[PDB]
């Protein structure tokens, strides 16, 4: 339980999570004007 | 640990799906150049 | 844990800092002239 | 200190921000020649 690992950790679960949020925004926006 | 188990798994689908991603819209927007 | 599990979790942290500042002046480029 | 998930995950976190920040300098490159 060292705290660098658990926040890294957590910060990696929200990393993939936005990203796959703001993607699913932008391929939902780009999957219209083509 | 579980919660670096996950972390990790999640980190390699991550690096993954961002590079699908990355070639997908390299070669959509490599065609402007 | 080891140097190795240490600089990947600083470097996590910066990732995911760095990710939300582009895309935060991404989104709010296209939120003002969009 | 050897776990080999552990040390797979923090390679590939290494090499994704390093391919993360190659991604984003060209982008923003091709951002700055159109801006
Ligand atoms: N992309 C980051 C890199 C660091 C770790 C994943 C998230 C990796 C696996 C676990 C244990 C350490 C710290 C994080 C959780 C090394």
């Amino acid at each position: 339980s060292d705290p660098l690992a658990v926040a890294a950790s957590i910060i990696g679960i929200l990393h993939l999570i936005l990203w796959i949020l703001d993607r699913l925004f932008f391929k939902s926006i780009y999957r219209f004007f083509e």
